[PDB]
């Protein structure tokens, strides 16, 4: 009965950089097959416009602000991570008889208690930090040189990958390696006789921009060097997905597996991405920062060849997966999303008359976003709040706040109300950021929620 | 054996605005009956000079500073409240076989976990915020208009009352409605065969100043408009108390019930109150802010026709009620008051040689108060500490700090010692207040405890 | 089988002020006997360069920064202390069948929950604060005068000593009294038939500088008044140790007891100490502040007549004692030291390629220290980081940072990484210190970890 679940998350994948979500230049046949025989989502949102807090939200089902995880972890390492008392969806599923696997990027804490194996994943194969260099032939010599020199703070992008806490010596381009271990994970799952949960966290197409020549060779008409490199990186993810689907079919897992494919946040335009038709990109509270491609694939359950047009949150995956797995959630987990399945099946808005938030901190102020029904409220760059009918003005060109004053004020005040149980950040991505936070009396919600 | 307990709390009731505590113009016959056949308290103190933290202290038996509840909750709503790990007196009594009821004003959190029904009250009938408009005929149309317009942040003074989480349509003037449900609560209690605890939290005579014509008609010689309205509001509370006593007598509950009547803080002089002979009023650390009327009534147990002249704290009610109920308290609850009954029965000071504190935060500084034996230390308006022999100088006219230097310094240093386990505020009543707190490096206890 | 353990800690004992660690003027025959038949440590470090946080670290096995105890407790008293959820080594040993005793200075909280008897000591005889006056004849009349005057905030240096919460009337010079009760403790231990742990926390030679004439008489060639007084104070500790060893031999405990003797921090040069050949003293992150004398004595187990030359931390005592006692440690205790015994027995560095830290907060900035293998990194007085080859430059005269840039930067970045799970201080030693902390947006780790 109970389905296997695969959550595939690309890292900094631009909105228009898969074929099912409008790519004209990058070609993603295998990812598009899953979209063509499943349902894609035109209004899918992550809980934060960059990696660490977005991933924290995927795993915990909570806005990262509620659990002190509003910032990326310190870039040079730390002994902190996403709080251990917020149960990960993997742990919940593992407690309900799932064989659990995590692959690739973690970015949620690298201490013993924060490690994938202590957050409910039986299997982990990957790198624990914010990304990685893609070619072992490049990074392994650099790590050797630095380690032999006696350095202990070695940049996490060149450190060896690990398998369940034991270091390995990777031989393949990282995207191919993660795809290979996805196949290995689902092949191991055959014998288990319970259902499985796989969290596949590709670092592609996140920087550094490094692609195989064989992949870049498939895009001879992309003349921009970065865009061709980026295209090659995305194509490697597509090959990977193809290799995984192959294995699922061989093992007779394909038909009873829910596959979710998405990005952790918007594309970085200066590093090869395209977020058309959305404004801006990674880190923004404009749509381009936190509105992402998403597809569901599960034959006979997810309708084939459809596009779901109502708002869905990455926060919804926790209770949705939980309900589909027959795993009970507790009220004291304070889940911020909803089980979207009943509304999804009726082609209705699972967040009818309810807001979806983004709140991204900057130096001495915060940018914010509110999506509810047709409306997108926007607080950016210390401008006054703006309002867009996002259903007809997806690119956020036509501020209609002047003619909907009471509605806008109401949305902002509800966000203000929501903000009070946000915890003080438990860390920042740089030491100076934490010092500035304190110096600036943050959060400056007097500015953020001013109407 | 074990007595029923009723805690009646008026909201912003002035010190001289009941007959038993010296009113010459407002007439409160039923409240005065309870005083005449019981004991009133000339030196009764609440733990904070305004609502939210005072109520937090009544329920938890802790100074609100110890539990992060030094401020009123955000006026436009929030998902925060008085910490769930500080057990409410209602919860303790409920755990020891009491049928528990709360009526009227809450002001201690409106989330599911902070709701009266989750803080140990079997029955709740009231409004969860800081107050309410008094006439359904006035507020219900306003709420209809706003709700039909699609507004979600609706001012809590016009929102519908509820009964155990289900919304109701109130038909009576709020003070009469709460009195009616007090009767209903004690009538329900007859069948239960356990003792009962009723927390009756009238919003009268708190703003808005709104009275029935029939009540105002009883004060033809009060020419000041606000004072007449206020008098009418207090008279409605007296009628209510009378209606409740009536029901207690009918049910044979009267003789074995401990009735406590008090205010949550001092009267607001600009909104109809009189705190004679005390200086200042609501929010002050002068006596007028946190010294309140109080009576106990319990035939054969509380002496009849007496006035107890020693300091008593609202903090004492938790362990006193607990002891009278045979409910065990634990050392790790960190109760800040004392079981006052043994000293009360011997007509001795239950806080002999021990301080009672007030500490009220302002913009960039704090006002403070210390009551111990005959002495009142006062820190106000960024003036140097003052000292009064409050037994001979109740109006705080004669600063004798110059001639008791060592005593004053000693009292202040003991308060400074007490301040270290005060928690940072978990919320503020406005966003800007919290920003100013952070900007001003609060608490500025270098100013507050300077000698 | 399992050994008794005695941890003797002098308070502000200078580096060169015992004979085994190079004293030419102070003579410490009994302490030197333990060194001569045991192993002394040339590179022994406490976790903080002053009392409260150093002691917190000894007892918890954690850097005090991890548990909010980076500052001394408020000098005029408080209701805070070292967190009750960090299990004390005494509690652990008590749970593993040890008879436990603490003597003399506590300085880790004086509330019921923070009291020695609630932190795993069966016996406590001493004073709970930061120090004490040494002559009962002097302090007892002062305390009587103040107590009879009705003062409640009485300076903790004159308050009566206590035995398990009950006040006593001490008749001897405090150092002699503590020594006497050490004898009484080990005599009580004879009957118990389990092993024992004694924590002997002398306040000597900490201020006030007060010595017996009979002790000062032994140093006729010390002409400096303070140095002679200080010498006499240290000699009283030596007599005490001699009296204790006497009792251990009488009771047949000597041979199966591990005796550790050390200081809580470096000597205060302006109050009689000598830290030769180390730079600076008490409170500094120069070697003189946190590098201390230390000896182990345990016949047949600790080699006799040796000097161990590798870094050892006071943090190591918790897991080392635990392992020697057969007491299990849990991963979730987050111990910061190591069981040094296996490396110690092989004459190898128990902190090979691993740092030992000091981080001491000042007004608006922090001083820091890193010891790893031959290297000492130093951050002091808001100067740029310095680096010394501490093995050939113990006095920190020759900054070689210019020629080891990459190593120094790497060490600092590793400290920066370590800093993220440091908690905000739960208290300060003065109210103004806490206000300045907040005003200065502390910690200013942007300055501290700048390279
Ligand atoms: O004032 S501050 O607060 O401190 O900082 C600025 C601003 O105020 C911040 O609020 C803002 O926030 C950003 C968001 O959260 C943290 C900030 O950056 C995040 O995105 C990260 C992404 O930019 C980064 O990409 C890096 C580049 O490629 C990989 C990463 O490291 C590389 O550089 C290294 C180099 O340092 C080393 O010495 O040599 C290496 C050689 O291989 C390498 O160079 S390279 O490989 O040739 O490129 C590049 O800079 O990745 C991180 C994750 O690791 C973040 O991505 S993600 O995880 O968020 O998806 C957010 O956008 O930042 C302001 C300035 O930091
Ligand atoms: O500027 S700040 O830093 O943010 O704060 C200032 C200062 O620094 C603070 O120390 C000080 O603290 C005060 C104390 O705690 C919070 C502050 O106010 C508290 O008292 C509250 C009480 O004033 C308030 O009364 C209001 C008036 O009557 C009812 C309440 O709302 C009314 O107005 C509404 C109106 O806004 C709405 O649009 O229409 C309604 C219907 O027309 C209604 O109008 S009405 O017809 O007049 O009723 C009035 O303004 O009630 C709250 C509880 O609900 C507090 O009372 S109590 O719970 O504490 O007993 C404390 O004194 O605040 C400074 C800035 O105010
Ligand atoms: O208040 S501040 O302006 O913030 O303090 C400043 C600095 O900013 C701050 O960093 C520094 O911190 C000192 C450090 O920790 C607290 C401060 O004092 C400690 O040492 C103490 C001894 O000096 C004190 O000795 C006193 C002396 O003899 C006995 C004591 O009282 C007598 O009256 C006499 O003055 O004893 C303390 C323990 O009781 C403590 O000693 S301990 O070994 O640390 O316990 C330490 O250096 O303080 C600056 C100004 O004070
Ligand atoms: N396991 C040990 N304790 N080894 C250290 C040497 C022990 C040896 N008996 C000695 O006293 O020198
Ligand atoms: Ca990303
Ligand atoms: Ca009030
Ligand atoms: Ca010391
Ligand atoms: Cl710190």
């Amino acid at each position: 009965q109970k389905p296997n679940i695969i959550l595939i998350v690309a890292d900094d994948l631009g909105y228009a950089d898969v074929g099912f979500n409008g790519s004209k230049d990058i070609i993603t046949p295998n990812i598009d097959d899953l979209a063509k025989s499943g349902t894609s989502f035109s209004d899918a949102y992550v809980a934060h416009p960059f990696s660490g807090p977005s991933r924290a939200a995927l795993m915990t089902g909570r806005y990262p602000h509620k659990i002190g995880s509003q910032f990326n972890l310190p870039t040079r390492g730390s002994n902190v991570g996403v709080p251990t008392d917020a149960k990960f969806i993997s742990k919940l599923l593992n407690e309900n008889n799932y064989f659990t696997g995590a692959l690739g990027k973690w970015h949620m804490g690298d201490t013993p208690q924060h490690h994938p194996n202590k957050r409910g994943f039986d299997e982990y194969y990957g790198f624990l930090g914010g990304g990685h260099n893609y070619f072992p032939d490049q990074y392994q010599p650099q790590y050797k040189k630095q380690k032999a020199q006696g350095l202990k703070n070695i940049f996490e992008y060149i450190t060896p990958l690990e398998h369940n806490g034991k270091e390995v010596k990777e031989t393949q381009y990282i995207t191919d390696a993660l795809s290979r271990e996805a196949v290995n994970f689902v092949d191991k799952a055959v014998n288990k006789k319970h259902p499985f949960f796989l969290y596949l966290a590709y670092n592609a197409p996140h920087t550094p921009l490094q692609a195989k020549d064989e992949d870049m060779a498939m895009f001879p008409n992309i003349k921009n060097k970065d865009r061709k490199t980026y295209a090659g990186m995305v194509y490697a993810v597509d090959r990977g997905v193809g290799k995984l689907v192959e294995a699922l079919k061989k093992n007779n897992q394909y038909d009873n597996t829910l596959i979710v494919f998405m990005s952790d946040n918007g594309g970085k335009l200066s590093k090869g991405a395209n977020n058309f038709p959305l404004k801006a990109g990674k880190g923004s509270t404009q749509e381009g920062g936190f509105r992402v491609p998403m597809l569901f694939h599960w034959p006979k359950h997810v309708p084939a060849g459809k596009r779901f047009s109502h708002p869905v949150s990455a926060l919804d995956l926790y209770p949705t997966f939980a309900a589909l797995a027959g795993a009970k959630v507790e009220e004291n987990q304070h889940l911020d999303g909803t089980n979207m399945w009943p509304a999804f099946i009726k082609n209705e808005n699972p967040h009818k008359d309810e807001p979806i938030y983004a709140l991204r901190h900057r130096k001495g102020y915060s940018d914010a976003a509110i999506r509810m029904n047709q409306w997108k409220a926007l607080k950016v760059n210390q401008q006054p709040w703006q309002l867009f009918n996002i259903e007809n003005d997806i690119s956020e060109k036509h501020d209609v706040s002047k003619s909907n004053k009471a509605l806008l004020t109401d949305m902002v005040r509800e966000m203000e109300k929501w903000s009070w149980d946000n915890q003080q950040p438990s860390w920042f991505h740089e030491t100076t950021e934490g010092v500035n936070w304190r110096l600036d009396a943050m959060p400056r919600f007097d500015k953020t929620f001013k109407t």
